[PDB]
């Protein structure tokens, strides 16, 4: 019983998180098998107008660190925003794969300082492809993942916050979320919306651990979206399909409960639901299947 | 920029973590040096009204699981309501602790299933020596823990889910939270209160981060027991000392804090901070000082 904001366990990661300095600029990289992924933006000084491709280093110029430990890089390159180096192989390397992630999914983060890990939580890539972080100065490089089965899904690096507190960042192959930059010009996140077929996985996960909001009658489809956009993401039937087997577990069709939500957004709560007076949006279906028990 | 409810790394736990079977019955358990410690009540069967120490079991009773290598208990004790097997050294063995908290105070919670662990997340022992967890059948054995420095200090193992759906469990010498004993014997959670240091603790973090709530006035400490206790714990004098730094850094007096709690109780919310529609009371002072970096 219960229901928490469930980050996986960080111990596959914590193990590939290196130090990368050059120059005055220190920042956290990521060292998989003989490489070591990082922002490029750690070769840069002023910044606000980098050329990148912009050669005028050498290996030598690219300090790692892997606790006390010092690696030697012995190649580099640019892919895209992120930077390569080549190192003379981690043996704590865990079964990786690099994924591009779709707005609305989630993973966890691991904070970390100077490579060091400071904390874990989780998060959801926002429709407007930034990240509600945690981040100081002196995080970027911090990761964010998926573990499925025994495999960390590598989905999220950190480069950069903007004016208003969010985050922004890119894959681990160097493909910024969202249609940001990184360099030091004026960039503003993109008006937000919230997550339906996540609040709706939400709802299930009340449902599931015993809980009042439910009510009795349906709608279309169509007839829920009109209302979803006055206050929300547009409803595919594919979020319906995604949406089937909590449905089937709680004998509730998820037609049934849009009306729920369509009646929670127009009424408010009047008083909570899994210990929270709004309707969050930061549990997937997949998330919300917690309820049963996965392990990794 | 921002706050999220943030575990440590639980890496240097997931080393720790075990399956402990005997009979039917397989829980978690956890592995430090040659011992592993695991809820007693994995001896039991029937549990209507068990005598513990009712000496029948053989060492070879006891089959103890590291991942695939499978463990040889060569010994056991019991500790209060924890079980001890002596097993023919965890290479993974961290710097540890084992601490007895005080209610109010957080850690984070490693959920685990047949030893392997599933997801991480951060709760409060409330003060009426509950935790509101997320734990599903066989998450028993799970532990909870504090990372400082390099240490991690053990605070608590999961041995029950009551019937409100909170969960009370030990520290790690077998001693409940709370007045409950690990029998199958009716027994509620009291009343619970609001945590007011951390609430104070948190309107703090919201100031920090830039954010409404404030206010011009003061308040005595005892007149503002009075309406907490209307509503949430005593302040004493301590909790004020306690959060001196914060007031210090943000240059707004405890007092005058208390004040604005005051309101913000008196009037409600008219409409979030940190995120959240509700006063948040599960981050400590020291939780608060992930806006300033503190890694481990
Ligand atoms: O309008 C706007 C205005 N912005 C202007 C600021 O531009 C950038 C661009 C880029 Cl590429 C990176 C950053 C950035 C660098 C560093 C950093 C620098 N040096 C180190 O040694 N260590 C470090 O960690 C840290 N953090 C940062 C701070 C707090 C939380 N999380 C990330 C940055 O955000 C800032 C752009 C967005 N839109
Ligand atoms: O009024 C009341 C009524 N309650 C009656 C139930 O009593 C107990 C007593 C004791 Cl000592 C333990 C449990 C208990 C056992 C097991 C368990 C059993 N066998 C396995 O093989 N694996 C397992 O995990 C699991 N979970 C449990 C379930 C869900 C979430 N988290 C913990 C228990 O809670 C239950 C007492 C509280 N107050």
């Amino acid at each position: 019983s219960g229901f928490r904001k469930m980050a996986f366990p960080s111990g596959k990661v914590e193990g590939c998180m290196v130090q990368v300095t050059c120059g005055t600029t220190t920042l956290n990289g990521l060292w998989l098998d003989d490489v070591v992924y990082c922002p490029r933006h750690v070769i840069c000084t002023s910044m606000l107008n980098p050329n990148y491709e912009d050669i005028r280093k050498s290996n030598h110029n690219f300090l790692v660190q892997a606790g006390n430990v010092q690696l030697r890089v012995i190649g580099h390159s640019m892919q895209n925003c992120v930077l390569k180096l080549k190192v003379d192989a981690n043996p704590k390397t865990p079964k990786y794969k690099f994924v591009r992630i779709q707005p609305g999914q989630t993973f966890s983060v691991l904070a970390c300082y100077n490579g060091s890990p400071s904390g874990v939580y989780q998060c959801a890539m926002r429709p407007n492809f930034t990240i509600k972080g945690s981040f100081l100065n002196g995080s970027c490089g911090s990761v964010g993942f998926n573990i499925d089965y025994d495999c960390v899904s590598f989905c999220y690096m950190h480069h950069m916050e903007l004016p208003t507190g969010v985050h922004a960042g890119t894959d681990l192959e160097g493909n910024f979320y969202g249609p940001f930059v990184d360099r030091q010009t004026a960039q503003a996140a993109g008006t937000d919306t919230t997550i339906t077929v996540n609040v709706l996985a939400w709802l299930y996960a009340a449902v599931i651990n015993g809980d009042w909001f439910l009510n009795r009658f349906t709608t279309t489809l169509n007839d829920f979206n009109l209302v979803a956009m006055k206050y929300y993401e547009p409803l595919t039937q594919d979020h319906v399909d995604i949406l089937g087997p909590l449905s089937a577990q709680t004998g509730i069709a998820v037609l049934d409960m849009c009306a729920s939500l369509k009646e929670l957004l127009q009424n408010g709560m009047n008083g909570t639901i899994l210990g929270s007076a709004l309707l969050e949006d930061e549990f997937t279906p997949f998330d919300v299947v917690q309820c049963s028990g996965v392990t990794f």
